């Protein structure tokens, strides 16, 4: 396949649901490379456990861990990884209050090449063991020749992009790794990279990122197509943020807007949003614990009600993992009858304006709060109109996208409700016996 876009395995599905997927121990693994040096960026890290992932031979090789964290938090993150000589530590600068490091992206260095990995995983065991998470493989990326004058770039601009990237955390050890990144060719791309860094961005760096830079993307490299109106926009994410009062606010008048580009051109497109009912935490194969990595607190949730009239439940028969929680965040344009989409999007970015930018002074700048990060497939760079959608995810025209979850999404029920995680649920049992008395 052309895509390299995998699912973490899931303990407790049949053998046929994990043929194609992949877990850290895969990745880490001596058949994909001969590991040299690696980079783990990240939101929340099980040091112990995280060592153990990498091959016994090369649990002793440097491993940089780029986080956010502060004050007694980053303590506790030193300490965990104090007792292993090789792990440095890098602070992410987050000077915009309530911002977090959400990017989840390796860095692997090899003998034989580099490789870049961008997922949706945190880096402790129970993301990777019962939940739908998402994952973008690069290709062995082949050392450009001491001497040769290469750019090493590929047609969707991701070596530079990627660069761009790191240079906005400002930071030595990360210029480690921009060093690297020069010396490796990364022309085989075939993704683009949509990123969220924190600050205040005007005039020429209002595209860079966030939904801008998505924006920017689809006005360049996709075509709009006659009824494109019809065409829906379909998000599904893990954690909503504040949006406001209305959908006006910011959902459907800045987000919105940014998703149903296409095209260099001048709404009533539908929008489905894919998020995890009560019934689909209570019913998964972790239970009610699932919803410790849902966090929608009641204190947004009750501010927003009109927000959950745009709600579908969580299914993905297609993947066997209706009762696996998702952790990935996906964004896509289906056609009207869901057989076709005009692009994908695997991402950590949550249904939020911390993640996605927020205008700001009077629309002419886009404040991000978050770092994220994610990859974009567009069609035109796989000299594609469009991707047909895969009927089955672990099935066999390789230039079918594998969906992950079922389409169309399923409107929730009049008793259904969103999964919010900071309320009891005591009226029915999970699949463990247990209610949530958080
Ligand atoms: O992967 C992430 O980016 C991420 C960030 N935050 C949380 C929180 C929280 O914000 O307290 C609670 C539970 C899970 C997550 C999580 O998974």
């Amino acid at each position: 396949n052309p895509f390299q876009f995998y699912l973490t395995r899931v303990s407790g599905v049949k053998p046929k649901y994990n043929s194609g997927a992949l877990h850290i121990k895969d990745i880490l693994s001596p058949l994909f490379g001969t590991l040299v040096s690696s980079a783990q960026f990240n939101y929340c890290f099980d040091v112990d456990w995280l060592v153990k992932q990498y091959p016994p031979e090369f649990r002793k090789k440097p491993i940089l861990l780029v986080h956010g964290d502060k004050r007694e938090a980053k303590a506790h993150l030193h300490a965990q990884a104090k007792p292993y000589e090789n792990i440095s530590l890098c602070q992410a600068k987050l000077d915009i209050a309530f911002g977090t490091h959400h990017t989840k992206m390796m860095l692997l260095l090899y003998e034989e090449g580099l490789r870049v990995v961008i997922h949706t995983s945190n880096l402790i065991h129970a993301d990777w063991h019962q939940k739908t998470q998402g994952i973008w493989l690069s290709p062995l990326y082949p050392r450009i020749a001491d001497g040769t004058h290469k750019s090493g770039e590929s047609p969707t601009h991701f070596k530079a992009d990627l660069i761009s990237y790191l240079m906005a955390y400002n930071a030595p050890s990360l210029k480690e790794w921009i060093d690297v990144i020069h010396k490796h060719d990364l022309s085989e791309t075939n993704v683009y990279l949509i990123g969220s860094t924190p600050g205040r961005f005007q005039g020429s760096q209002k595209d860079n990122w966030g939904h801008f830079r998505l924006k920017k993307l689809l006005k360049d490299h996709a075509s709009s197509m006659p009824n494109a109106e019809s065409w829906p926009v379909v998000g599904q994410f893990s954690s909503v943020g504040s949006l406001g009062a209305d959908e006006s606010k910011w959902l459907c008048s800045e987000f919105k807007e940014s998703m149903l580009t296409l095209g260099k051109e001048s709404s009533s497109v539908p929008l489905y949003l894919i998020y995890p009912s009560v019934e689909n935490v209570r019913t998964s194969l972790e239970g009610y614990p699932a919803g410790g990595s849902l966090p929608y607190s009641i204190q947004t949730a009750e501010k927003q009600n009109w927000l959950h009239s745009y709600f579908h439940k969580w299914s993905a028969e297609t993947s066997g993992r209706s009762n696996a929680m998702p952790h990935i965040k996906t964004y896509m344009r289906p056609s009207p009858d869901f057989s076709k989409i005009a692009w994908f999007l695997v991402t950590s970015a949550n249904l939020s304006k911390a993640a996605w930018g927020a205008l700001e002074k009077n629309g002419t700048q886009l404040m991000i709060r978050s770092y994220e990060l994610g990859v974009l497939f567009l069609p035109s760079a796989f000299g594609l109109d469009s991707f047909k959608v895969k009927q089955k995810f672990f099935a066999g025209p390789m230039a079918t996208f594998p969906v992950p979850y079922d389409l169309p999404p399923e409107l929730y029920g009049s008793k259904d409700r969103p999964w919010i995680w900071n309320i009891p649920y005591v009226k029915a049992p999970d699949t463990h016996g247990n209610m949530w008395v958080p």
